[PDB]
DNA sequence: CTAC
DNA sequence: GATC
DNA sequence: GATCGGTAG
């Protein structure tokens, strides 16, 4: 009895039906993901907005099937300035966004196509793919420089309008957010410095982890599973994909979902419901 | 190979 | 990174 | 931890 995602709750705390649906998903290779029929699932889940991480489509050529999407006509991308088939994000929307900007306004963090900010009417949606510290924590010191700058950026956005941050935030916040908590203290993605940075972002903006708010004690819930050692089969995974919301968006919160059965990548999709 |  |  | 160990560009 490890983990099975509860039925979608399509109503806010006050009783109103969810008016918006945002789906985020790290695909570990866009093309490879489509080949694995990743669209068939998205077209099925038919989100109002689609956010993707690790697109790795730095050939200026995005798949054809993408233009064969009526519900996500308005599409925005952001790839690295100098790195082939690496990182890369994307944001597809049903309705048209008031304004869409890239990066975090910091020249040393805007070089790897990791951030896409989409400003709407009632809020601002930021999808992101956080810089991984790597093996042997080679880039740990840099990640720390990223985190601060990042939360500082978002704090200035929320100050003006409600924020919804979705995406691979690359970090299991508290122990309940991964299988082996004790066996990874020193592994990339669960360092004290990273964990602390996540707590920072949350209390500074401020923001609220959607799922960990609705499901306070639910364990064994994850969004990542290494392809090695058949990890997904044993549910030996991490929860690195979040939907952080401004506090004022909490009464608008209908449900935060984990699409565990959905295939096509080492990560699974997460979906949010908002009654706006 | 490399970063994941 | 999960294992032993 | 010493080892063994999946990946899309
Ligand atoms: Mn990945």
């Amino acid at each position: 009895a490890l983990y099975e995602d509860p039925p979608d709750h399509k109503t806010s705390p006050s009783g109103k039906p969810a008016t918006l649906k945002i789906c985020s998903w790290n695909v570990d290779g866009l093309r490879a993901w489509i080949k694995k029929k990743g669209l068939d699932w998205v077209k099925e889940e038919a989100p109002d907005i689609l956010c993707l991480q690790e697109t790795k489509c730095s050939e200026n050529k995005l798949p054809a099937e993408l233009q064969e999407l009526p519900g996500l006509s308005h599409q925005y991308w952001s790839a690295p300035s100098d790195k082939e088939g690496y990182s890369g994000v994307g944001l597809l929307s049903r309705q048209c966004p008031l304004k869409v900007s890239y990066g975090i306004g910091d020249e040393e963090h805007d070089q790897e196509g990791r951030v896409i900010v989409a400003e709407f009417d009632s809020f601002v949606l930021v999808t992101a793919y956080v810089p991984n510290a790597g093996r042997g924590l080679v880039r740990l010191e840099y990640r720390q420089r990223w985190d601060e700058a990042f939360r500082k950026f978002l704090k200035g956005l929320a100050s003006r309008k409600p924020l919804v941050l979705c995406g691979d935030l690359n970090v299991a916040h508290e122990e309940i957010d991964l299988r082996n908590p004790k066996g990874n203290k020193k592994n990339a993605g669960f360092t004290p410095q990273e964990r602390q940075g996540f707590g920072e972002l949350l209390q500074a903006v401020p923001l609220a982890d959607s799922f960990r708010h609705l499901y306070p004690n639910t364990p064994y819930a994850y969004t990542f599973w290494t392809y090695m050692m058949n990890a997904r089969s044993k549910n030996v995974g991490w929860r690195l994909d979040y939907f952080l919301l401004s506090h004022s968006l909490l009464p608008a919160l209908c449900d935060s979902k984990i699409r565990s059965k959905a295939l096509g990548s080492d990560h699974c999709p997460i979906t949010l419901y908002l009654a706006l």
